[PDB]
DNA sequence: TTTTTT
């Protein structure tokens, strides 16, 4: 870790409401991933609240997305009415009781109009009129990127929560993600500020030459859904492997299809999942504390619950008595005998809807597992007692004819893993009598070859293809472009210069602010 | 042409 970054962690330490920022690649994450750390040990390991933005951004510093964490849904509604949503489900309310830092990375998304709730929802909670009720805060992000998303949006910064709150301010200067070529950082800082000249022109429009051809599936930056998919798809059915076909059930009650379409889009979910065996996927849907929206992982093979409870149980022993694989491998009947002892009345009126989703191919017959299922067991000629193998395969050949589901293995910003059998989940739009105008039971599943330019800022890619077809947000191009380590490593398509401009009150608000060394001076303030 | 919801 750097000086000018140490200086921000005991800023953060010593309890002020900084707001800290940089260009991209200057490694403002990496610092608040450990500037966390020393935060739980002051205020509590469940006293810390990490979010950002977006909900993959938040993965790469542990947290939930911001809205996820505040119990807000989407936060479109009245500043009161999203108080009364908060203090009803009693989890939200004390986790804004007790919260002594919230973290916010990439604020540049957020909108002064949801900096303005929050700083209210938490004052008429916590009992207190101070910036947010007290609570220590940590703004990380960096104007010159991707503006809140509209549908006019002030800044983060035009807010008076913000103006009120943000105590301290710093400014990093050092460009780490590129630091070994020196040019093509100046490249990206001035592309960041709305100046380019032939030599970059040149030297962008260069770089559409295609990426390496090797082993490793580059990612794509798209600025549009439609083209995340379609290179999601281009790249999926180049796979080496059988696919996975997965129909969403639809429904219910609506009659203008074309909004139906529309909103069975935005759901996150598709109406046709498509997945081999080693995709990369992101769950959509908050399901849990570790598996939340914007959660990178892989497909590793396909089985229904009988069979995976034999696999799980196998992950959990591989010095295990075979004898037990092999009751569940000549008697399945058995086999739920031990996995019902682990485990509403609207949610059994969608069981059986979620039961119909995938159904179960009794004419199509069940292939093999892969040799890469098998792999953890693999790490003396009388311990070779990998008959549990042909067992597993087995009890594989007992599931045709039933549903199969993808076995997903996540991975955080830890770097530590995680399986789980995917099953589906359910998006529904309603009404107060509770009838779903549309309603669709899919996989929260997506493939996360490609990520838009707003899911992937804050991504740092090592082999990156990027697009600017479609950019439509200024610093959107600097932000595609920007994630990328190098430029051997970088493709650019369609480089179109003649709309890539900044925005007046970044220009405005970044000279009003203290520098990395203007966050020095303050540690002899406290001490 | 975008994100955000257990
Ligand atoms: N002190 C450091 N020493 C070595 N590598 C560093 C250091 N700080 C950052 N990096 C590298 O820089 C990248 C991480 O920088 P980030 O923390 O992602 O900055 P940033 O996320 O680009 O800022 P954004 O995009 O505005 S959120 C990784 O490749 C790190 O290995
Ligand atoms: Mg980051």
């Amino acid at each position: 870790l750097s000086k000018e970054q140490e200086s921000i962690i005991k800023l953060a330490e010593n309890g002020h409401n900084i707001f800290y920022t940089g260009s991209a690649g200057t490694g403002k994450s990496i610092l608040l991933r450990e500037m966390i750390k020393v935060l739980k040990g002051i205020y509590g390991r469940e006293n810390v609240a990490v979010t950002a933005s977006t909900g993959l951004a938040a993965c790469n510093i542990g947290g939930i997305t911001i809205h996820s964490f505040a119990g807000i849904g989407l936060g479109k509604g009245d500043a009161d009415k999203l108080y009364k949503k908060v203090r009803r489900s009693r989890k939200h309310l004390r986790r804004w009781e007790n919260i002594g830092a919230l973290v916010v990375d990439e604020i540049s998304m957020l909108d002064a109009e949801l900096l303005d709730k929050l700083d209210f929802i938490a004052r008429k909670i916590r009992k207190n009129h101070q910036p947010f009720g007290g609570i220590q805060l940590i703004f990380c992000g960096d104007f010159f990127q991707l503006p809140p998303v509209s549908k006019p949006t002030k800044f983060a910064f035009e807010s008076k929560a913000w103006k009120e709150g943000v105590k301290m301010t710093i400014m990093l200067q050092k460009v780490f993600r590129q630091r070994g070529d020196v040019k093509f950082i100046d490249m990206l800082n001035r592309m960041r500020l709305g100046n380019i000249d032939d030599e970059t022109e040149r030297e962008f429009k260069k770089l559409s030459r295609p990426l390496p051809d090797d082993e490793i599936i580059p990612a794509e930056l798209y600025s549009t859904r439609m083209e995340v998919e379609r290179a999601n798809n281009s790249r999926l059915s180049k796979l080496p492997g059988q696919v996975h076909i997965f129909n969403a059930i639809d429904g219910g009650a609506l009659e203008d299809e074309e909004l139906k379409e529309r909103l069975l889009q935005n759901f996150l979910a598709p109406k046709e999942l498509h997945l081999k065996v080693g995709a990369q996927v992101m769950m959509v849907k908050n399901l849990d504390a570790t598996l939340v929206n914007g959660s990178l992982g892989k497909v590793i093979e396909f089985m229904d619950p009988e069979t995976y409870f034999c696999y799980e149980a196998l992950t959990n022993d591989p010095s295990m008595p075979p004898e037990k694989l092999e009751t569940w491998a000549e008697n399945p009947s058995k086999l739920k005998a031990a996995m019902e002892r682990e485990q509403s009345a609207v949610a059994s009126r969608k069981s059986s809807v979620k039961e119909g989703f995938a159904k179960s191919d009794i004419g199509e017959p069940v292939s093999p597992l892969d040799s890469s299922v098998f792999d953890f067991m693999k790490r003396v000629v009388l311990e070779n007692i990998k008959r549990k193998e042909q067992l597993m395969q087995t009890i594989h050949q007992n599931s045709a004819g039933k549903r199969r589901l993808p076995l997903v293995r996540f991975k955080a910003s830890d770097m530590s893993t995680r399986m789980v059998l995917v099953e589906p989940e359910d998006w529904a739009i309603e009404d107060e009598n509770e009838k779903p105008l549309v309603s669709r039971v899919q996989l929260p599943l997506m493939l996360a070859w490609s990520l838009s330019i707003h899911k992937s800022q804050g991504q740092t890619l090592p082999k990156v293809k990027v697009d600017l077809r479609r950019v439509f947000e200024k610093g959107q191009a600097y932000v595609a472009l920007s994630r990328a380590v190098s430029r051997e490593g970088l493709q650019v398509l369609n480089f179109d210069r003649t709309r890539i401009k900044a925005h007046q009150k970044v220009i405005d608000f970044y000279l009003t602010l203290s520098s990395a060394e203007s966050a020095y001076k303050q540690l002899e303030a406290d001490e």
